[PDB]
Parts: structure tokens; C-alpha cells; sequence
């Protein structure tokens, strides 16, 4: 059960977690077991979504805040999107 999740999409093959929290955080920044970005182990290379847990209000605040304003930014060439899948 998902429970307050915040999903993203379109990250680069050879993006990271670390990259991405740079210069996707203007409005909050997470620490890091948050931020699950799954890799290969083959291809070094990443599953091209990621996933943020926070707490039960927070997912939800944070993403309102991303769904009233200017569009995300990018950290390779592709721009980021940003999903919500509140399955509680």
C-alpha cells in the first residue's frame, strides 16, 4: 500500500539520485532513502522512473505545491514528470 507516494518519471540512463536532488528540490529537498531511482546491474544504467516516500501529509503537500506552478526542470536533457499514487 502506497500510502502517500510521490512518483517520478522520464530520469535519464545516466542520471542519479544525488544529480537529481540538486536540481529537482527548489521547493523542498529530500534526504536520500527517499529518493528509490532503482538501477540495473548489467547496463549501470537506471529503471528510468523513482519514487519518494514521505510522510502521510507531506507527499501530498509537497506534490500540490509542483501542480500550481512553473513546469519541472531537467538535469540531462529530459524534462522530469512528476505522478502521484496516493493508495492508501
Amino acid at each position: 500500500g502506497h500510502m502517500d507516494t510521490i512518483i517520478l518519471r522520464n530520469l535519464n540512463p545516466h542520471s542519479t539520485m544525488d544529480s537529481i536532488l540538486g536540481a529537482l528540490a527548489p521547493y523542498a529537498v529530500l534526504s536520500s532513502s527517499n529518493v528509490r531511482v532503482i538501477k540495473d546491474k548489467q547496463t549501470q544504467l537506471n529503471r528510468g522512473f523513482a519514487f519518494i516516500q514521505l510522510s502521510t501529509i507531506e507527499a501530498a503537500q509537497l506534490l500540490q505545491i509542483l501542480q500550481a506552478l512553473h513546469p519541472p526542470l531537467t538535469i540531462d536533457g529530459k524534462t522530469i514528470n512528476v505522478e502521484f499514487a496516493k493508495g492508501s
